[PDB]
């Protein structure tokens, strides 16, 4: 009897899934990976040399944590002592190494506790963010030439985001865009003077005798949020001028009149750059397009090359505007934006004209825009078999829309229906990266002929591991509710039988545009309870989800925690009547906003669920973040949604709980979901006289990840679940 | 038949004790608080009258907390607003009734949120304590007299106790000393100027969006110390017209070489004070004797008067050197000071003579001075039967110290054996509280020819009660270890059968000079275990327990976590070894320092203890304040005691946890075992892969008293050990 995915297989990883992660160095060349040496291919052929030995660097005293090689192939950007921070966000030591003269430069070195850095699109230049401001070196090893002065710990920010703009904005750090050739250096700065700090202890190694206190500007929901500045410099003036002028980008008179976001910078041209702005009420978006005026030396962005983008439903974009990609000459781009029928499509705008001309329809929807040539634009999508959570790559004509090519449906549909791509500087290649329903596939092709020129990893190593396993099965479907199709995904024990009665454990998240229902491939926790605990481990998208049109994606709009949570329950009914689940042992689980959505259901009295654990949940929006909670709740005032605020807490249904088994986890430095969060649900628990299990994580944030505090919360988990169920 | 005692029993407490707490106002007559009217009674007949009507305040427009009226019965104090802060602390708002003109005072009246108010000891003045400056009332409608004005929130403290010197050294918030007749005010003023703050959070009611942090200057042990000074100030030469002088006593030269703390100020006559000081390393004290000159107006204090007072087996007094009880002219005083054998005893000092000779001597010691009168001294001890748990009443004749006579042994010996006892004003009368091992008495008695007068409260309604309940009994033994008795008691189910196996629960504390086996009735958690759950509840009385004597006591100097968690783990074996202990089901629990030797000896690998629960513990020395842990400790200086400071940590023992089932529990808001301690634990834990239960309490600190966490707390231990013993 072959053996099972047990969780000492998932906590030790014994079956590991390989990879092919290349970084294209230009449009017929990448650099990998192989033995701790780094290695440049030729795409077209396949041969290789070695770039760069792993010997290199055997004496550098320290380890290298990652490198970065300038666009022209002269230096190699290396980072170490790297410490991190936020999501996205982390500190580090850079050293540059001399790849021609095969010397580590030592002279005018970058700060140690930087920030961000990064190299100029094209050439050698590079731009880093230390004490909060700005700098640039046009030359590794010559000094470097300061460009703010304002920049001052948790107030401003010049060039990387503050914890919100990093979180919910733009999921990065950095706060700073060379234009095309590096010629000018745009970027913002965030001024957080006003904005209320979260306190938090942090304990530290057992030898600090007092807990040290972390403190972080960070807006709630209603409270006053960072404003922010644009800006531009012309980095080829620096050598001439002792001290290079930020000419500022204004925002539109329609976002001045109140609180506002910058969301989206992404430059046209050498002179030309866009960018977006969000009101703070999230529903109206505007982009302007900026040409650098070389008799003033200033940046003007005419009226008539403003774009509005609004929504009448609910919020603009999935999480915010989406990117333009423009085409060479800078005077067009195509944008997703959501169409009349309410499903987001590929949009061709003229830069002065207002109307644009959508090139894609139809139900299903646009993931995202991958490059863009003379003659073609290249996007995934879900329209293959009208799976919304299946992902493919197609190819659009641009002198003829009626023209569109899927260029990996067909490439192996019963393993591969689940795609991202990676092409290389001018398009010529792309490697395509399948994540499932089979084992990861990754290829490498030929644009000019969409030729599969070889396969780079197949993960035969594993498949043939996996063969002595009794490893789950997977099944993806929909159920009809209200004549509309809501899809759902079970993790089925091996050897299943629809005759018997199998205990449910439905694993949750359910935020707004989320998706648990899809065709990837995973080997995790759920693995381990199907295969080896005979438990089926069950995801439902119900109203609120994404990818498949506004009228369900903005359904819960100024309305967390009903829909969204009501759609939970109704799959929990739906499955149980479908034959082959145990009525008397049905859980939910679920992290972040799965947790509150698992405390909401919990409370709700359904009567449905014996058992939850809520991992770092949610628990009354107004102790979650301006940005993200605004975005689908409006404001916590009288005038705007302050009812529903507080019609939606986990604290307001303590009383159900006692229907209830419960464990509440949440790590004591979550700078994200604050611990403060449960501490109420706890309280308010304790107060209605409801016993709950608990566990709290001593120094872990919103990740609960470090190594042995995911090993400890997950066992800690399978022995509650376990228990629930009545499993030996 | 008839019911046992449960866990609602004891959480709802529906079998209540009767008290009798009255207050001497003269040397014949006592306050008694009866239906919410204060009656005066007088001792020799028992006759009362109504001293103040229940509805004198039907209109006063606030729940009074308490009541105080002055020493000449001319008015009373009467205290609302009730806030509490630390063990001792709070803060108050104060009205002033007369009750000669039966109206309530509205001029000069005592400012919102006092920190102390007292009554001179004769008369009617008053002295309060506000934003931690001292102000004085001659009559209580006149305006008061600011005595300081250096007070600072958290900084300097005049008249009151900081954090520190509330918890470990007066156990109490008042640094204020009336001279006996009120004409001066001594006090004591606090600088915690370079203290260090312990700083947490407080998350409050689910309203307040950000959490709120709390700074407490509190040194750990090696940290900065608050300095202090010592004032008095003469009350009957203020004025309104010039600020009042204080007048310095400074300390001796002995202790202002060093770092060093007030430990003592008891007034010996009208303008006679001593006070006693204690060095940081707590073996070396020196009471000065001060007398008022009237020509300098100064406080002089003679060398010759100077007593020192130091040990070499370890620290000085059992939490700090006693109080001195002087005699009518002040010219000698008594004293209970450590023998020549270690136990402590009576001393009889003349005021400028260095030897003192001992009044009382044995194998068993006294526990405190009652009264003294000029042919007799009253006191307890536990000498009766040699039973060190127990607690009787003696006299003792000063003109022949072989004639001491027991004054409370024989009046009922099998109902009565723990005594503590109030005098009126000159030792005419006194009353004797019997708080074990039967129901509590409460009698009153006359002096002169030491007459029974009558029974104050006898319970006879509990017991009325208690005989339609299956209720435990109390066995109180001793084993022997090395030539040496050690007591323990253990609480036995209804109908105990020897000839069964009982699961065993030791709890204990076992601190230095700590006793958990005593003669006491209690009706608690044990008691419901016992009863209902027929647990045996277990406490035993190890090296390091109190009053036995120094070699027991002294045996844990400069080493806790040693000795004294050792022998809990040989009386566990001990007893597991008897016929009527299942060895398979022993656990153990404690709180604060019983958390700490609870998580020792389940860390320790005896293999003896299947679970174990701990409750707010002390987790590594270094983490606990200075005048508590260095009393025991020394200094965590390499040139001191570092090594054991770091051997004795709970989480150096992580590892061992492995084989017994854990629950850890603390209050977030815990300002004296901060929850610090326990996240080190938790993470420790974590570390070496080690599962354990938790449970963190939302805004309760080291009492984890507000009646729903009480309930809780008690309700999910109860599960753990139920769970741990296989209980139905
Ligand atoms: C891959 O193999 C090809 C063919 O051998 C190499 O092609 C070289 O191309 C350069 C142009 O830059 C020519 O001057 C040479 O004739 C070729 N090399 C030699 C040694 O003659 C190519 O360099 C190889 N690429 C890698 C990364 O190894
Ligand atoms: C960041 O924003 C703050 C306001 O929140 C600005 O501070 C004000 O600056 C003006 C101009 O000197 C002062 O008169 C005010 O007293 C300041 N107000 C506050 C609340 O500090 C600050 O100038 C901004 N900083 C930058 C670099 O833009
Ligand atoms: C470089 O130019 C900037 C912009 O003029 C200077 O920044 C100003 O500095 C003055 C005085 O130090 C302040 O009053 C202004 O508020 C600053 N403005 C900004 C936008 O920061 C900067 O000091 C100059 N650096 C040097 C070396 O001259
Ligand atoms: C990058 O683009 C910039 C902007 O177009 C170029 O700078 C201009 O160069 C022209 C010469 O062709 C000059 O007449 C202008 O004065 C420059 N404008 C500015 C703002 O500098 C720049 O030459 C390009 N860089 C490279 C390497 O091609
Ligand atoms: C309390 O005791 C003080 C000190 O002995 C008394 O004050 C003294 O009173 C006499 C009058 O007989 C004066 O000659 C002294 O100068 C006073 N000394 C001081 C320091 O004031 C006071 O009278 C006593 N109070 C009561 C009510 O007996
Ligand atoms: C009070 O206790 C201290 C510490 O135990 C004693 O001081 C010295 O402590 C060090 C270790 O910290 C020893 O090496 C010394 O032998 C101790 N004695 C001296 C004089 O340094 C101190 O002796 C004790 N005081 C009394 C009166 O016993
Ligand atoms: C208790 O009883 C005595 C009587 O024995 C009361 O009487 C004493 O005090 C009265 C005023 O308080 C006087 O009117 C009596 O003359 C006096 N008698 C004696 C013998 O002392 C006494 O007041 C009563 N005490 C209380 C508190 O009610
Ligand atoms: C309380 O203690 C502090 C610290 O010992 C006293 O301030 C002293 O220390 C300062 C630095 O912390 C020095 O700069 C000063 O010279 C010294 N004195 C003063 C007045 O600052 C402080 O005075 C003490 N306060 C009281 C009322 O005694
Ligand atoms: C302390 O607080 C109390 C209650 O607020 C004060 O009492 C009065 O409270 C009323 C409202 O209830 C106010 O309008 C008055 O101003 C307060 N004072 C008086 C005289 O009525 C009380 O005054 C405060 N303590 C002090 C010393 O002012
Ligand atoms: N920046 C983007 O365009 C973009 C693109 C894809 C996804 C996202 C994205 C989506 C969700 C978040 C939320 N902070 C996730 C989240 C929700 C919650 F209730 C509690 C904690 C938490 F962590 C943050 C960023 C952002
Ligand atoms: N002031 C006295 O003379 C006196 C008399 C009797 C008892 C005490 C006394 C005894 C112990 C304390 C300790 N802070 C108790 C304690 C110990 C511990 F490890 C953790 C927490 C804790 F809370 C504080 C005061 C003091
Ligand atoms: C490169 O270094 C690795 C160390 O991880 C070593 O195992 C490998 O053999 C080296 N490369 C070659 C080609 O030997
Ligand atoms: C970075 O800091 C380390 C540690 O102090 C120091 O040795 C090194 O010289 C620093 N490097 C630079 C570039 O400043
Ligand atoms: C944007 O949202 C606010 C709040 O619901 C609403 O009042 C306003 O009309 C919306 N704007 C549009 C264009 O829908
Ligand atoms: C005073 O009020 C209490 C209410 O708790 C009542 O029981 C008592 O009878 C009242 N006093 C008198 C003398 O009636
Ligand atoms: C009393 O002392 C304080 C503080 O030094 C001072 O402000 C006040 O004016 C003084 N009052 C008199 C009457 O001297
Ligand atoms: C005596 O007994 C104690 C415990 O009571 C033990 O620690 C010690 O080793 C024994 N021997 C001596 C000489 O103290
Ligand atoms: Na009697």
């Amino acid at each position: 009897t072959r053996k099972t995915y047990t969780l000492t297989d998932y906590l030790k990883n014994t079956y590991r899934l390989k990879l092919y992660s290349l970084r294209w160095i230009s449009d017929h060349e990448y650099l990998y990976k192989q033995e701790n040496n780094i290695l440049v291919f030729n795409a077209e052929y396949g041969n290789s040399s070695v770039f760069l030995e792993n010997s290199t660097f055997d004496e550098f005293g320290h380890s290298i944590n990652d490198y970065s090689i300038s666009p022209d192939g002269q230096f190699i950007l290396l980072e170490y002592n790297y410490v991190k921070q936020w999501r996205h966000s982390y500190t580090a030591s850079y050293d540059i190494y001399d790849l021609n003269k095969r010397q580590l430069i030592t002279e005018e070195r970058i700060p140690n506790n930087t920030q961000w850095v990064t190299w100029s699109p094209v050439g050698h230049k590079l731009a880093y963010v230390w004490n909060n401001d700005i700098y640039v070196k046009i030359e590794p090893n010559l000094p470097s030439y300061r460009i703010t002065w304002t920049g001052k710990e948790d107030i401003i920010y010049n060039g990387i985001t503050d914890w919100v703009y990093e979180e919910e904005v733009f999921s990065a750090y950095s706060a700073l865009w060379w234009s095309p050739n590096g010629t000018f250096l745009a970027y913002a700065q965030f001024n957080d003077t006003e904005v209320p700090l979260i306190e938090y202890s942090f304990y530290s190694d057992e030898s600090l005798q007092y807990p040290k206190t972390v403190r972080v500007p960070y807006p709630k929901a209603g409270a006053v949020n960072p404003t922010v500045k644009f800006f531009v410099v012309n980095t080829d003036s620096l050598s001439s001028v002792t001290n290079a002028t930020s000419i500022q980008i204004t925002a539109p008179a329609s976002m001045l009149i109140g609180d506002h976001y910058l969301c989206d910078v992404t430059w046209a041209t050498q002179e030309r750059i866009s960018l977006q702005w969000l009101r703070r009420i999230q529903n109206y978006s505007v982009m302007d397009i900026c040409d650098y005026d070389e008799s003033s030396g200033r940046w003007n962005c005419l009226v008539a090359r403003q774009h509005i983008e609004m929504s009448t439903t609910g919020w603009v974009g999935r999480f915010r505007p989406s990117e333009p990609h423009f085409t060479l000459d800078g005077n067009s781009f195509y944008k997703i934006i959501s169409n009349e029928e309410g499903y987001r499509h590929i949009c061709y705008f003229q830069i002065d004209k207002k109307d644009c001309t959508f090139i894609t329809k139809g139900t299903w929807e646009v993931i995202g825009i991958e490059a863009l040539t003379s003659d073609y634009l290249y996007y995934i999508s879900n329209e293959y078999k009208g799976m919304p959570g299946g992902r493919n790559l197609y190819k659009i004509q641009l002198s003829d829309y009626t023209k569109v090519t899927c260029l990996s449906c067909e490439l192996n549909p019963e393993r591969c229906q689940y795609y991202s791509v990676s092409f290389s500087k001018e398009a010529k290649y792309y490697q395509l990266r399948c994540s499932g329903p089979g084992l990861p596939l990754y290829t490498l092709h030929s644009s000019v002929n969409d030729k599969g020129l070889r396969v780079l990893e197949d993960n035969s190593a594993l498949d043939k591991m996996l063969q002595n396993v009794q490893m789950p099965s997977k099944k993806l479907d929909f159920i009809i509710l209200n004549e509309t199709k809501f899809w759902y995904q079970m993790i089925l024990p091996p050897h299943f039988d629809k005759s018997k009665k199998y205990p449910l454990l439905l694993d949750v998240y359910a935020g707004p545009c989320s998706q648990k229902a899809d065709t990837v491939f995973r080997l995790n926790w759920a693995t381990y309870l199907a295969s080896t605990e005979n438990i089926i481990v069950a995801s439902f998208d119900g109203r609120g989800s994404g990818y498949q049109g506004d009228k369900i994606m903005h359904a819960i709009n100024r309305r967390l925690g009903t829909f969204e949570v009501e759609d939970q329950i109704e799959a929990a009914r739906q499955f149980s009547k479908m034959g082959f689940v145990d009525n008397k042992r049905i859980a939910i689980w679920g992290w972040s906003y799965g947790g509150y959505v698992t405390s909401m259901v919990l409370g709700s009295g359904s009567g449905v669920f014996k058992c939850g654990i809520a991992v770092a949940p949610v628990s009354r929006w107004e102790y979650y973040d301006s940005v993200y909670t605004e975005r689908y709740m409006g404001l916590p005032t009288p005038e705007d949604n302050l009812d529903h605020y507080r019609n939606s807490t986990v604290m307001s249904r303590a009383e159900n709980f006692k229907q209830v088994e419960y464990l509440l986890i949440h790590g004591t430095a979550d700078d994200n979901v604050h611990f403060q969060q449960s501490a109420q649900i706890s309280k308010a628990l304790v107060d209605v006289g409801v016993d709950f299990q608990a566990m709290w994580y001593t120094d872990e944030d919103h990740g609960i990840a470090s190594s042995t505090a995911h090993q400890h919360i997950y066992t800690h988990m399978s022995h509650f679940i376990k228990q629930c169920f009545s499993l030996p």
